[PDB]
């Protein structure tokens, strides 16, 4: 007794149960921060419904871990896994996004490598701190003592499941749980067949809050799930019959990554709010440890002041009267009067190396140095310019298992960058330069030849 | 020129010009930053939303409605530009929420300024003329065909009803259209039957973000809805076997109404915030017209100001430094760790007595004052006490919360309850 | 009586069904098939097999028209009518009508083997026992109320359930246009293996198995539309519908390796027939005039196959003339579990296959096999049942992307097409045995596959 | 000798093992007869997906009747649960309901009580008689000792948990069973249970016929299983479960409740079972079934045979429907007329106020009575008793609806002022329905 678990109604996936121990992770600021993280970032400056917050995702891709690690177990007892087992990747899902900023990939993905390109940040990173944080301003710590956890190891095995390895060894790189357990590594975060139950969750969630269909049905996967050697290695493989619905799933990811994540409207607002921020950054103050103030892009360096910055600097910025922020509010004012920076043009490095985050901040001057062989009436700067890389993650290098081999896999045996170009000047002679520009851009780097009209 | 913005709910939702050049602008995006259902959403993760997707969904069922009417019976002489106007009302009829929604003028400013009578609609109201002068829109209402004089006065109509100054008389009391054309003051705000779209769209829209099930179906009412006469007055009525829908709308409402909207931690979070807010109340800037500042509670009287008050209040609160604030900002870290008030006991005033808004900072002391009818010991201020007026139609329900909560101390607050419900002939709590 | 009439099925919700098609429901022509079981003799088998063709046959009917009408809807083009969708509805209804007791048993092993000259199929009785249905009670005059045309709807009913009634390269039927040759493609279709038939049996033998079934036949539906292929207009699928195709496929093959070709179940059905052949000569069915007929000449008249039912079972199991003892003991191994037994399948892989007409000479090649070692025992004819099991079979499917709404989006299992048991009724070892000497040189002779 | 666990594979229970022996009492034609008998009787004819049939069920609550015994036999080591007493369990759930006749409780609720008035006869005495001929006419008895049971004292045993104590002493409170001792007692409360009503049985047909009809069923046996126990109550042991299953036991009331007013008191339905009773009635004079010694029983006397009972089933009804003798054609056109859809017609319904419950012996009084009342107000038609059906529904509580034979305004009209009179002359509740 002591404590009990607690019910959550979600509307993905409807009656949630949490141990008193995720309730305790929960109700802390560092986590109802994310209550203040909108999921999609800018999306919900395009699609209405994407009114959805980290928080909610999180609780979600706890539920899912939970219940995948336990149909593993009962499934399949000779993989030794432990109610502990479970509480703990039950924690890695529920924190996996705790170090998300604002807007959520604007911050990490585009702000930082532009407000710092030396700096090499990811949320991820940004979870595991932000985690630590959260246990230690807390006393979650003797909490896990009193479920069963150990506290050292433990700790190690969420943050590994958070952020990877600490190492060309080719020997066990975990240390906080042992090789005869490598599958659960593969539960919250996979990269290779990317099937990990954070995707379930912000695949379900975001077609629910954006109106798309979507047919796969994770609780069928997970009753259908098993634990197989596939390459002398234990793996989380799938049921021969339950091609139908990865198909289906990876269908709903095509159709988010193509309708959603990729709006061009969505990014262009996207970048617009990080312009704000950048013409904020020296005005902003955020408290953090020992009374001491950081700005909007140097709160990741203390999780006490990054508890404190969320979506709600937007409007810190939009309600100010400050003079400083002028130039930062008046961004966001065109923002809501809809008066967006212009698409110029979309291309892909296709051949070439990848743009990198360290470079971003270099592209709009290439840009604006680019020059056209037709020389141009209006001239621009590079202040004129917005350069948006978009990276995406990635047919079927999943695992599979024959209905009567449950031991042994079957043995079976879009692009990876987008740069798209903005203009902050709108009359037609400054959009038509700034295609020119684009365009002899594109032939100067060997990219693709844009193709929009 | 045509827009489309793809919702969850309706699909694809297409706004004429007109209705786009009045979403874009500070004074309508300011609904993207209060949520729908208040602090329901500490209770419910799924809800997110803000009024701002609600009133889209609003003004494009207010269009659907006034339009397929036009279409079944071209005889009621339905225009272009009176869909126009009953779109622009469905958008708008929100426009005046404050932060946390119902929370603000249901609760905050009863309890911050007692003597104001302050409702979101007149708010709506007023948003909607100030949104309409700090922009350019009345030319472009002018540029599709409608007239500002006659239609700004039909919205508002819409939106908040007649102005009341009749003779108390049987006459017409509308201005802004003629009584040959009453059935369109029926679309987006009713009360005489309580259909509107209004309630179509957050029916749905709050079941979809609340998990619950809905099988109402606007579309078929709409396709099945036409005008008639009744009592030698034009209404909108329904075809006799659509009675079947209504019923699953009104026990998707009630469904609604006892599941969430009357939620007992919800609520009891409800004044938590409100606790905060009050005593942030003195201390909070928001600037208006001219640089003035006014606080929190008084911003309702500078719409300028009010443009800026939004359920950002709430993190200004939380993320802040100001000693001043620490009482404010405390209780809002209390709602985090989820340290909240404890629920004492429920009663309702017996018979058609109902507590208005002008009382009810009055409440806690009177539950302070009230000497249990057993003399006792431990004795508690009215600070100690929070009392909650939750309304329903016609029904009214009263819970009491104690901001202490060891052990002796809400056993002495059920006591100063269950004597103030006998004091004031309320109902014995169970 | 004019008025649509709510039925509840287990694997569709409420089923509305327009007046018209209850006035052909409540005719002792369509009762009939509330006595003949789905699965045949798979309910000895399966126990929550005891459906029978009545409930699936309003199923089809109700898909057929959420279909026709959905894609009416969708793409008003089509010139599709109310008239059209109850067309098709009444082909989906009735397209069963003419099976016989036990289903695929009768026509498909009985028959052939009781009179191997006849080729019936069920198909034909449908027709044969829908126009018996539409003059023995008052249909025409019923369908002229709704705006049907009797003259050529009729056609198109019967053309919807056998195929073209009656050669060269132009449109064979007469029922309806090629413009609308899609609506023959809702009912029974043979190119692919989409139609609404196979999705409500699907659905219900795996409610009434025990086997899962993902096929979401709402989504199809939702997501189908009419598309032209070569030159030809007929029903396309989204790209995006591909995931549901497969487990539809993987409902198909569970169902045809653990139920439609169970074993035992097979062994049943033979059983149940072979006591049928022993009482062919002395059940009696009333039919037309007073004339009477057996078992095997009853799909002669539809007066006497409407009273021809899984009913003639037990009207042999309770038979106390002796005439009948033959046909009674056989059905009474079944109820003691006494059954044929198993020798052994083979597969005429790369030969021509088996035709009905050649059933009844199977016994009697398998008892004429040489063994190359002798036997003590030796075994007639009437000791073997040869048991032929056909079926009709990755994507032949057309698809649409979702701008190329009218073009085929360009393709530019492991079942085989026949399956040949043999079962011993002698049970003995010795025989057994004999058997399958018997059995395995047959099957060189034959120069069929090599049996297990 | 030495057999093997059999499997079974059912929609509702999935994978069911079946102990040799009661694979041999499942394979004899008095068992296999129930492949022949609907478990909703005539609610087929208004429910199509009611196909099923009282075998499947009776296999289901064999196997629910061995899954529990079994349970409170592991986690209670001291209550000495055998794996004998499993068995004995085991067959009188699959037994339970051998005496069935066509259309299921239509038989011995009302076809019996019609065409035999002055008989007693009920399923349950039908079951225990069935068993016992089929104990007798295949090889059961040696086989129950091949698997360790003892017939004497274990046939008795499951008669006992059939129909009840196999007799009626003199010895109030003393233990009137004889098959087990009282420190047992829990046993005879699996399959069949009065005192609260739950039971193995009702868990598979609530499951099954929920299944079936398409109706929703909240109700998780197992878990009922996993958390059930045997307790102490008045110095009496019964089968009692956990405090926080109370959540379960709600859940399946509510199917009780579901079932009983959406299927098994549908009134289009119960009106074709009075139907069905109409034709076997008009029909009992004249069809013969076969029994012991080659005699002739008929429909209403095939339950005083039991090897004629064995072959009378729901096919009595397609021998009426299908039959040419002149003297059935009464029968036979009341059976046309169902499939036509040419019903009796519903008149009204009643209750019997306070604690009065009409007898089975009275039943074939009911429509005669009905039709001597005296309406006040003289109207048009007289109607005689042959015009009136009196349709008694029982589930404490019991509904009394009236069906009128002729179908025209007038008859009908006038079959309700009969109705209302008789209500009224019975003191019965006032037909409140006004249509
Ligand atoms: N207005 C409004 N729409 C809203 C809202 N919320 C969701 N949506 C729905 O839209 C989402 C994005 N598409 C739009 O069309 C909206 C942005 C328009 C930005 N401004 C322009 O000038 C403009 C720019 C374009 C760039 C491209 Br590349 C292609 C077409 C364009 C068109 Br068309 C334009 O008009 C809301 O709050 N307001
Ligand atoms: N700690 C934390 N909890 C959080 C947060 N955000 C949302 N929730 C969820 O809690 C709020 C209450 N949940 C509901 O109302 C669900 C709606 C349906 C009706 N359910 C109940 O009436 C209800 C059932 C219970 C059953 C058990 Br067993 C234990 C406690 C229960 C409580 Br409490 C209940 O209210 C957050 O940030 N932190
Ligand atoms: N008993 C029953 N089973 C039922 C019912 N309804 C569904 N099922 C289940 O259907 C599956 C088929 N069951 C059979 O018993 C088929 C028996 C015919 C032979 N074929 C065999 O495969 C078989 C061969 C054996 C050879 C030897 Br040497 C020793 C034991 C054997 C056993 Br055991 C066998 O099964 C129902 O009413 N009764
Ligand atoms: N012509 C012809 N008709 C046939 C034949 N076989 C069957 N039928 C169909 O008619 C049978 C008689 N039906 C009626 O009179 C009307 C039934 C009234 C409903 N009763 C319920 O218990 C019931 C209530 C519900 C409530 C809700 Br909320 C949601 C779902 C529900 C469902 Br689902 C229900 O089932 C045949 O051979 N011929
Ligand atoms: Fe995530
Ligand atoms: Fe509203
Ligand atoms: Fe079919
Ligand atoms: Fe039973």
């Amino acid at each position: 007794s002591m404590d009990t678990m607690k019910v959550i109604n979600d509307p993905i996936h409807g009656h949630i149960e949490l141990h008193p121990l995720l309730v305790r992770i929960i109700d802390t600021p560092q986590f109802q921060r994310l209550r203040y993280i909108k999921q999609l970032g800018g999306g919900y400056y395009v699609f209405p419904g994407a009114s959805h917050n980290r928080f909610e995702h999180s609780l979600g891709v706890g539920y899912l871990a939970g219940c995948l690690v336990h149909a593993l177990g009962e499934k399949q007892p000779e993989l030794q896994i432990s109610e502990r087992d479970v509480l703990c990747v039950q924690i890695a899902g529920l924190c996996h996004d705790l170090g998300h900023g604002p807007f959520s990939h604007m911050f990490d993905g585009r702000f930082i490598p532009l407000a710092r390109p030396e700096v090499k940040w990811t949320h991820e990173q940004g979870s595991v701190m932000m985690f630590e944080h959260l246990i230690n301003s807390n006393g979650i710590k003797p909490v896990m003592e009193q479920y069963g956890l150990i506290p050292e190891e433990d700790i190690c095995f969420i943050k590994e499941q958070i952020v990877g390895p600490l190492v060309e060894d080719s020997l066990w790189p975990y240390k906080g749980r042992p090789e005869n357990k490598s599958f659960l590594y593969e539960i919250v975060s996979n990269k290779r067949n990317g099937i990990d139950v954070d995707k379930w969750d912000y695949f379900a969630r975001d077609c629910h809050h954006l109106g798309i269909q979507n047919n796969f049905d994770y609780k069928r996967f997970i009753k259908f799930a098993r634990v197989c050697e596939v390459d002398n290695e234990l793996r989380i493989c799938a049921r021969d019959k339950e091609v139908g619905n990865l198909y289906d799933m990876f269908h709903t990811r095509n159709s988010l990554h193509r309708r959603a994540y990729q709006h061009k409207v969505g990014n262009i607002i996207d970048t617009m709010i990080t312009d704000a921020f950048l013409k904020a950054d020296d005005y902003i103050e955020i408290t953090g440890a020992g009374g001491k103030k950081y700005r909007i892009s140097t709160a990741i360096d203390d999780m006490e002041a990054y508890t404190k910055l969320t979506d709600n600097i937007f409007l810190e910025i939009l309600y100010s009267t400050d003079p400083k922020l002028k130039d930062a509010r008046e961004i966001l004012k065109q923002i809501e009067y809809r008066n967006l920076f212009k698409y110029v043009g979309e291309t892909q490095p296709t051949g070439q190396i990848k743009i990198k985050r360290e470079d971003y901040e270099s592209l709009p001057k290439e840009v604006a140095s680019a020059k056209p062989k037709v020389l141009l009436d209006v001239k621009l700067k590079a202040e004129d310019f917005i350069v948006d890389v978009i990276n995406m993650d990635y047919i079927d290098h999943v695992s599979f298992y024959c209905k009567t081999a449950p031991n042994r896999a079957i043995r079976i045996t879009f692009a990876e960058q987008l740069i798209r170009v903005y203009c902050k000047k709108v009359d037609r002679k400054s959009l038509y330069a700034a295609r020119q520009y684009f365009v002899q851009w594109c032939a100067d780097r060997n990219f693709t030849k844009p193709q929009d009209g």
